[PDB]
C-alpha cells in the first residue's frame, strides 16, 4: 500500500479474520433464506493508514506491528469476489480515533490517520447484479457503512475537504420572503409569530442574517430548547388553568424544600449526602487520601428517544453519554458514580419464538424493528458505561403493541418510536454545588474532542467514551483542588451543539462573549460556521477559568490526554460574536437577548376523553396458561441479557445489583452503592414505571409510577420519606386526540397532589412529546401512539448499607406476609395478564390510600432497620405470581401459600398489578411484624399467604383446593426463555443455550464457599503498627477507569498508593526505580482498539526510556507486580520484559463474543504467585468484568507445557467445584479455566477478576451471611504488605 492520494499517501495494511467462526455459519444460513446460492464466505480486516510523511523500515514494522491484534485465527488465501466494507466517506469512526490515538504516542508522527473496514470474500459467483446489490445489504450497516469493490476505493475516506464559507439570507433585498425560503431550505422549522420576530430583529440592524444565526436562533427557539408546552397555559374543557405543567412540578418543591441543595438551575439535581472518606490522589504528593468530608448525591435522568429508533447503538450510547456529561457538568464540577438504564419498544416478534399475543403491524421501512433496537440498542449504552466507568445497577424493560380500544376510539397502540431512558447518580463536592460566577475576561474553553459533523441520517449519533473518560478525570483534577477549583463554571454540551451552549453558559452569569471560529478543534476541515457552531459532536464540554489559571489547566489536561482549547473570553456587554480567522470575517454579532428572544406564550386550549374499555374476556384464559403466558412477556421474563452486558462491578462501591442470592437471579428491586471506600453510607436508585395504565387512567398511571418507585426502593434503610428525591420523566404524544388533557391531569395528580401528599420532591425532569409514529402500510395510513409515558426514578441517601434486603427467600421457619395496598381492588385492567391476552380490560390499579401508601414506607423503614424482615420483593408486572414465582427463583427452593384470604377471583388474586409486595418474616416474629404493620392502619391490607419450603414445589392454593402446582425449576426456565432466546441471536449461540440448559439442573448448588486461610487474620497489622508505609505504584493508562479502588485495597493493605499516569513516565516526571511494587489498573485503555491492552503495552515497548524503565523494574530482585482486568492483558503484551512469562497465554475475546458482567466462582490453585500466598485450595466467588479474557494457547503443547509448568493460579469452576470450561461458570471460556497465571518466582502475577472491586464485603453481590468487613480478597493487598518486608 502506497498508491496516490492527495497531499498523503495511503497505505493498505492486511488484518486478521473478523467474523468468528459461528457467525460466518450465521451468514451463510441468512443468505439461503433470500435465495442467494452463496457456497463459501470470509471476513478479513483490512487497515488503511493515511500518511502525510514517510516511514523508515523500523517505523513501517512498528506499524504493522500496533496492527496485529484480536484472536489468532485461521488466515485464508482470497478467493471469491471482494466486498469491502468501510464507514461511509464523510466520517471518522470511535475506532479510528482511539486506534490514531495509539499511533502517536507511539512516534509514528507520520500517522495522520488511522481506519478499519472489513473485507468480505464471497464464494457464490452466479448472481445477477441485482442479487449482489442483496449480498451486499446484508453486509453492512445502511446507516453507518458503505460498500466498496476494491481495497483502494478506500482513498475516497480520506479525501481532505476546503472550508466552506458562510452564506447569508438576504432579507433588506429580498424582503420577508427570504426569511421563508431559508426557513424551509436550511429546515429551521420556525413558525410564524417567530419569522415575524426574526423579521424585525434584523431590520433594526440593518444587516441580513447569516445562515448561522439564523440556525442557532431555531435551535434557541425550538420546542425541545425551551420546553414550550410544559410552560404554557392550559385550557381543559373550556375552563382555564392557574398553573403551567412545570410550575405543577416546581409545586413539590416548594412544599418539601428538605435535603435539596440545587433543583431547576443546573444540569441535573443535587441533595445531601453523607459524612465520608473522598479517596482521591492529592495533587502535590500524588498519593491517593481519604478526605473526611460531606459527599453530596447528584441526580438526572435523560431520554435519546428518536435518534435511538434510527441507529440503536448510537442512540444508547450517547444516551447514557449525554447524561453523564450533565452528572460531570453539574455545579462546579462533579464525579459520576452509577447509572440506571431503561428502554421501551414494540412487540420483538423474535423469530421462532413468536408468542400468542404478537400481531405485526407493519411498521416505517426508514426505521428499525423493536427486536433490533433491543439487541442494539442495550449493546450501546452497555458500551459507553462500560468504557467510561460507570455500573448499571438498575432500570426497566418494556414491550408494548397491541391494537387497543382507548381514549380515542380504537388505535394501535406502542412504541415504534422506543423509549431509550439513560439516568443515573453522582457524588459532588460541598463547596461546589453552587456554580461560581464568570468574572469579565473569563477564559471561555471547550474541554472535548474534535468536532465533526453529526446533528436524515443525520439522526445517526458518534460515540467515543474513552475520551469523556479523559475528560471526566480532568472534571476530577479540578473539584480534588479543593478551594484552587479552576473551573469557575461549567456546563455540558448537547443540543445545538455550541450554538446553544456557549450563550447558555455566559447568561447563565449575566455575561457575554466574543469567540473565534478558528480556535475551535475540529476533525473535519471542510465543515462550515453553521457546522462547526451547530454541530452536535459527542464528548464535549465548556468551561470558564479565571485567565491565570490557564497555566494549571493546560497541564492537568495534558496529563490526562483530554484535549481542550479556549475558544473566547468573557465580555461585560450582553453581545455574542464569532469571528472567522481564515474568512478574516465575522459569522455572529448581535445582542444577547436578540437570540433569547420572545413572542406569544403557547397556548394549548384542549378537550377531555376517557377511555371506555369493556372487561376482560375469560375463554383463553386458565389460571395456568395465564402462568405460562406472563412468564414469557418481555416486561416480566429473565432480564440476563441487559443485565450482564454491562459492569456493575467497578468504582467498588457496588453493594447491590441486579443479581441477588447463590444463583445470580437478576431480581434486585433498587440498586445501592455505599457512598465511599470507607463507610457504610450510601445512595439508593429505584424506578417506578407503569405506562400501559395510561391507556385506561391518566392519573393512575402517574400515582402507580411514584408508587412501584417507592414500594421498589422501601427495602432499604432510608428514614424520613422526604430523604426520597424524584425525577420524573414525560413520554407523550402532544397532539393526539385527548392525550393532551390526560397529560396536565396526570401532571397534576403527581405534581400537586401525590408527591406533596407524601412528603416526595420533584427536583429533575425532561420530557418528549412526539411519541407516536405514522407510516404507509397499505394504500391507508398506520401510526403507532405510546401512552401517557411516566418514568419515576427514585433517589435516596441510604442511612446503612448493611440492611438492604434482596428477594432471596430463606428456608429456615418463615412467614410469607403479603401487603396488598390495593385494598382487595384485584383491579385486572392494563396488566401483564390483560396484554398477553391482548386486551385493555376494565379498571386499572391505582394507588388506592395516600396515608396507607406512606404508611407502607415507614412500616418498612421501621422493619428495615429494626432487622426484623429476611426477605422482600415488591408487586408490579405480572402481579404477586410474578413476585412470588421470583423469590422461589432468587432463593432456589419452594412456596406452600394459600390464597383464600385475597377473595374468590383466583385469576385477580395472582394478577393484580396493585402496589404492595411480599415480605418474608422469621417464623418466631410473625406477631411482631403483625403488630407493627398494625400501628400504621396498615392491619387492614395485611394477609398471611404461607411458608417456603427447601425444594421444588410451587404451590399456591386455596383452602383445600389447588389453585396451581408447579415445579419451581420448570417455571425458573419459562421466565428465563425470552432471555435464552435473545442470547441465542446476538450471543455464541452454543454459550445462550449452555446457560439456559443449566438453569434446567436442580441440583445446583449455587456460589459456596471454602477457605484456606483466616479471612479475618490482618497478618498486615504488625507492619500498619510500626507506621512505615511502603510506596506502590498505581499505574493507569488513558482509558482505565478503576484505579482509585485499586489505591484504596493496597492502602488498607498498609500500603501509600502513588497515582502514576502513563504520560506522567513519558514526560518524565515521575520514575519507577522508586517503586518496589506496581499494579496494571484495570479500564478501557484507548478504548480496547487495536486489542485490549494492547495499544497500553506497545506505547511503552516502543519508547526506549520508559521500555528500560519498566525493564529494570521487573529484573530487580525485590520487585512485585500485579495486573488485574485490562492491566492483565496489558502486561501479557510486555512478556519480552518480564522473567518468567515465555509460556504466558494471549488473553483474546470471549468465546461467547460478548462482554461478561458476572460474579464467577473461582478456585485457588497452587503457583509460585507470592501475591496469592497462603490462600491456595480456596474457592470464593469473584467480580468478572471483561469483554477480552479468553486465554490463547498456541496449540495444545504450549497449554500442556504452561499447565506442567505450575504457573496457574486462578481457574474458574462450576457451583460443584470441578474446573469447567461450560458457560458462565467459566464466562470467556478460557481453556480449563484459567484467568491468571504467574511467573517462575511468582514476584509478578496477572488476573482477569478484579479482586479490588470486592476487597469489601459489602461490595460482594451475594456472599456467606457471617464475614466481616473484609473480603477473602483482601489478602492478596495484604500478602503485598507482607511480602515487602
Ligand atoms: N419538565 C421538567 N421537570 C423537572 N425538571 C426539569 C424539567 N425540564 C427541565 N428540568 C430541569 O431544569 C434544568 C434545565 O432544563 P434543561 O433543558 O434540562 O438543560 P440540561 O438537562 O442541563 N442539559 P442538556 O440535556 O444537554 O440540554 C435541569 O436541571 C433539569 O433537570
Ligand atoms: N434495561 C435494563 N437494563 C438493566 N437492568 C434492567 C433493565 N430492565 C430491567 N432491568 C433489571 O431487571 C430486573 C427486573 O426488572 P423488573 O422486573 O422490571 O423489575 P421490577 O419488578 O423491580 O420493576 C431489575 O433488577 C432491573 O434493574
Ligand atoms: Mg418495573
Ligand atoms: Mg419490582
Ligand atoms: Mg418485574
Amino acid at each position: 500500500g502506497l498508491v496516490p492520494r492527495g497531499s498523503h499517501m495511503m497505505e493498505i495494511l492486511r488484518g486478521s479474520p473478523a467474523l468468528s467462526a459461528f457467525r460466518i455459519n450465521k451468514l451463510l444460513a441468512r443468505f439461503q433464506a433470500a435465495n442467494l446460492q452463496v457456497h463459501n464466505i470470509y471476513a478479513e480486516y483490512v487497515h488503511f493508514a493515511d500518511l502525510n510523511a514517510p516511514l523508515n523500515d523500523s517505523e513501517q514494522a512498528q506499524l504493522t506491528r500496533l496492527l496485529q491484534y484480536g484472536p489468532a485465527l485461521s488466515s485464508h488465501t482470497p478467493a471469491g469476489k471482494l466486498l469491502l466494507v468501510t464507514p461511509r466517506p464523510g466520517t471518522i469512526s470511535p475506532w479510528s480515533s482511539k486506534a490514531t490515538d495509539i499511533a502517536h504516542n507511539c512516534g509514528l508522527q507520520q500517522v495522520d490517520r488511522l481506519e478499519r473496514g472489513v473485507a468480505y470474500y464471497i464464494e457464490a459467483s452466479t448472481l445477477t447484479a441485482e442479487q449482489w446489490r442483496q449480498v451486499a445489504a446484508e453486509l453492512h450497516d445502511r446507516m453507518m457503512e458503505t460498500v466498496f469493490s476494491s481495497l483502494t476505493d478506500a482513498e475516497k475516506l480520506f479525501i481532505h475537504h476546503q472550508p466552506a464559507p458562510v452564506s447569508s439570507v438576504d432579507l433588506l433585498g429580498e424582503g420577508r420572503q427570504a426569511l421563508i425560503d431559508a426557513n424551509l431550505r436550511l429546515g429551521l422549522a420556525l413558525a410564524e409569530d417567530e419569522i415575524d420576530y426574526l423579521q424585525e430583529a434584523f431590520t433594526k440592524l440593518g444587516r441580513n442574517p447569516n445562515d448561522i444565526e439564523l440556525y442557532m436562533f431555531a435551535q434557541a427557539n425550538s420546542e425541545h430548547c425551551r420546553h414550550k408546552i410544559f410552560n404554557a397555559d392550559w385550557i381543559i374543557d373550556g375552563k382555564p388553568q392557574p398553573k403551567s405543567l412545570f410550575k405543577m412540578i416546581k409545586n413539590t418543591f416548594e412544599t418539601t424544600p428538605d435535603y435539596v441543595l440545587s433543583a431547576y438551575k443546573d444540569n441535573a439535581a443535587v441533595m445531601e449526602g453523607s459524612a465520608v472518606g473522598r479517596y482521591f490522589a492529592d495533587h502535590n504528593t500524588g498519593r491517593y487520601d481519604f478526605h473526611q468530608e460531606p459527599a453530596h448525591i447528584l441526580m438526572k435522568v435523560e431520554t435519546h428517544n428518536h435518534p435511538t429508533a434510527i441507529s440503536p447503538w448510537p442512540g444508547a450510547a450517547t444516551g447514557s453519554g449525554g447524561e453523564i456529561r450533565d452528572e460531570g457538568a453539574t455545579g462546579r464540577g462533579a464525579k459520576p458514580k452509577a447509572g440506571l438504564v431503561g428502554f421501551s419498544v414494540s412487540n420483538l416478534r423474535i423469530p421462532g419464538f413468536e408468542q400468542p399475543w404478537e400481531e405485526d403491524f407493519g411498521k416505517p421501512e426508514r426505521i428499525v424493528t423493536a427486536l433490533d433496537i433491543m439487541t442494539e440498542g442495550p449493546l450501546g449504552g452497555a458500551a459507553f458505561n462500560n468504557e467510561f466507568g460507570r455500573p448499571a445497577l438498575t432500570g426497566y424493560f418494556r414491550t408494548y403493541e397491541e391494537k387497543v380500544n382507548s381514549h380515542n376510539g380504537e388505535e394501535l397502540r406502542g412504541y415504534h418510536k422506543p423509549i431509550m431512558l439513560a439516568g443515573g447518580i453522582g457524588n459532588i463536592r460541598a463547596d461546589h454545588v453552587q456554580k461560581g460566577e464568570i468574572v469579565v475576561g473569563a477564559k471561555l474553553i471547550v474541554l472535548g474532542g474534535p468536532a465533526m459533523n453529526i446533528g436524515d441520517f443525520a439522526s445517526v449519533q458518534r460515540d467515543n467514551p474513552e475520551m469523556e473518560r479523559r475528560c471526566q478525570e480532568v472534571i476530577d483534577r479540578c473539584w480534588q483542588l479543593g478551594d484552587a477549583n479552576p473551573i469557575l463554571f461549567i456546563h455540558d454540551v448537547g443540543a445545538g451543539g455550541l450554538s446553544n451552549a456557549m450563550p447558555e453558559l455566559v447568561s447563565d452569569g449575566g455575561r457575554g462573549g466574543k469567540f473565534e471560529l478558528r480556535d475551535i478543534l475540529s476533525d473535519e476541515p471542510g465543515m462550515s460556521p453553521l457546522e462547526i457552531w451547530c454541530n452536535e459532536s459527542q464528548e464535549r464540554y465548556v468551561l470558564a477559568v479565571a485567565a491565570d489559571q490557564l497555566p494549571l489547566f493546560d497541564e492537568l489536561c495534558k496529563r490526562e490526554r483530554a484535549p481542550y482549547a479556549v475558544i473566547g473570553d468573557a465580555t461585560e456587554e450582553q453581545h455574542l460574536s464569532l469571528h472567522d480567522n481564515h474568512f478574516d470575517n465575522q459569522p455572529i454579532d448581535l445582542p444577547l437577548d436578540v437570540l433569547l428572544g420572545k413572542t406569544p406564550k403557547m397556548t394549548r386550549d384542549v378537550q377531555t376523553l376517557k377511555a371506555k374499555g369493556d372487561a376482560l374476556n375469560r375463554a383463553d384464559i386458565t389460571i395456568a396458561d395465564a402462568v405460562k403466558r406472563v412468564l414469557h412477556l418481555p416486561t416480566v421474563a429473565e432480564k440476563t441479557f441487559l443485565v450482564t452486558i454491562g459492569d456493575r462491578t467497578v468504582t467498588g462501591m457496588v453493594a447491590r445489583d441486579q443479581m441477588v442470592g447463590p444463583w445470580q437471579v437478576p431480581v434486585a428491586d433498587c440498586a445501592v452503592t455505599t457512598a465511599s471506600l470507607d463507610s457504610y453510607y450510601g445512595e439508593a436508585m429505584s424506578i417506578g414505571e407503569r405506562a400501559p395504565v395510561a391507556l385506561l387512567d391518566f392519573a393512575a398511571s402517574a400515582r402507580l409510577a411514584v408508587g412501584e418507585a417507592l414500594t421498589n426502593i422501601a427495602a432499604t434503610q432510608i428514614g424520613d420519606i422526604k430523604r426520597i428525591k424524584l425525577s420524573a420523566n414525560w413520554m407523550a404524544a402532544a397532539g393526539h386526540p385527548g392525550e393532551d388533557a390526560g397529560l396536565y391531569d396526570a401532571v397534576k395528580a403527581v405534581g400537586e397532589e401525590l408527591c406533596p401528599q407524601l412528603g416526595l420532591t420533584i427536583p429533575v425532569g425532561k420530557d418528549s412529546m412526539s411519541m407516536k409514529t405514522r407510516w404507509q402500510e397499505g394504500n391507508e395510513q398506520r401510526e403507532m401512539t405510546s401512552p401517557l409515558s411516566l418514568v419515576i426514578s427514585a433517589f435516596a441517601r441510604v442511612e446503612d448499607v448493611r440492611h438492604t434486603l434482596t428477594p432471596q427467600l430463606s428456608t429456615e421457619d418463615n412467614a410469607l406476609l403479603l401487603i396488598d395496598l390495593g385494598k382487595g381492588h384485584n383491579a385486572l385492567g392494563a396488566t401483564a395478564l390483560a396484554q398477553v391476552y391482548r386486551q385493555l380490560g376494565d379498571k386499572p390499579a391505582d394507588v388506592r390510600d395516600v396515608a396507607q401508601l406512606k404508611g407502607f414506607y415507614d412500616a418498612m423503614q421501621a422493619l428495615v432497620a429494626a432487622r426484623k424482615l429476611l426477605a422482600w420483593h415488591d408487586r408490579s408486572d405480572g402481579g404477586l405470581l410474578v413476585t412470588l414465582a421470583e423469590m422461589a427463583f432468587a432463593g432456589h427452593c419452594g412456596v406452600q401459600v394459600d390464597i383464600a384470604a385475597l377473595g374468590d377471583d383466583h385469576l385477580a388474586a395472582l394478577f393484580n398489578e396493585e402496589l404492595g409486595g411480599v415480605i418474608q418474616v422469621r417464623a418466631e416474629d410473625r406477631d411482631a411484624v403483625e403488630a407493627l404493620l398494625a400501628q400504621y392502619g396498615l392491619a387492614d391490607c395485611v394477609h398471611y399467604l404461607g411458608q417456603a419450603l427447601a425444594g421444588d414445589r410451587f404451590v399456591i392454593t386455596a383452602n383445600d383446593q389447588t389453585v396451581f402446582s408447579e415445579s419451581r425449576t420448570t417455571l425458573r426456565v419459562w421466565w428465563a426463555e425470552t432471555t435464552w432466546q435473545m442470547q441465542r441471536l446476538r450471543d455464541n449461540p452454543q454459550c445462550a443455550d449452555q446457560e439456559h440448559e443449566a438453569k434446567a439442573n436442580d441440583t445446583d448448588p449455587g456460589l459456596n464457599v471454602k477457605l484456606s486461610f483466616d479471612i479475618n487474620e490482618d497478618i498486615a497489622a504488625p507492619y500498619i503498627a510500626t507506621g512505615a508505609r511502603p510506596k506502590v505504584a498505581v499505574l493507569r493508562e488513558q482509558g482505565v477507569n478503576s484505579h482509585v479502588e485499586m489505591a484504596a485495597a493496597f492502602h488498607r493493605a498498609g500500603f501509600d498508593a502513588i497515582d502514576v499516569h502513563m504520560s506522567d513516565l513519558l514526560g518524565g516526571r515521575i520514575g519507577l526505580g522508586n517503586f518496589h511494587a506496581l499494579v496494571a489498573c484495570g479500564g478501557f485503555s484507548y478504548g480496547d482498539v487495536l486489542g485490549a491492552g494492547e495499544g497500553w503495552a506497545k506505547s511503552i515497548l516502543f519508547n526506549h526510556r520508559v521500555r528500560d524503565e519498566f525493564e529494570t523494574f521487573f529484573h530487580r530482585p525485590q520487585t512485585l507486580a500485579l495486573g488485574v482486568c485490562n492491566g492483565c492483558q496489558m502486561m501479557s503484551n510486555l512478556r519480552e520484559l518480564i522473567p518468567g512469562s515465555e509460556l504466558w497465554p494471549r488473553f483474546v475475546r470471549n468465546h461467547s463474543d460478548r462482554f461478561e458482567a458476572r460474579f464467577s466462582l473461582v478456585e485457588v490453585t497452587q503457583s509460585p504467585s507470592l501475591l496469592l500466598q497462603g490462600m491456595v485450595g480456596s474457592q470464593m466467588p469473584i467480580a468478572v468484568s471483561h469483554g477480552e479474557g479468553r486465554v490463547e494457547v498456541r496449540d495444545d503443547a504450549h497449554l500442556a507445557a504452561l499447565e506442567s509448568k505450575g504457573l496457574v493460579a486462578l481457574r474458574y469452576v462450576d457451583n460443584f467445584g470441578k474446573v469447567t470450561e461450560t458457560y458462565p461458570a467459566n464466562p470467556n471460556g478460557s481453556p480449563n479455566g484459567i484467568t491468571a497465571v504467574t511467573t517462575e518466582n511468582g514476584r509478578v502475577t496477572i488476573m482477569m477478576p478484579h479482586p479490588e472491586r470486592v476487597f469489601r464485603t459489602v461490595a460482594n453481590s451475594w456472599h456467606p451471611e457471617n464475614w466481616g468487613e473484609d473480603s477473602p480478597w483482601m489478602r492478596i493487598f495484604r500478602n503485598a504488605r507482607k511480602q515487602l518486608g
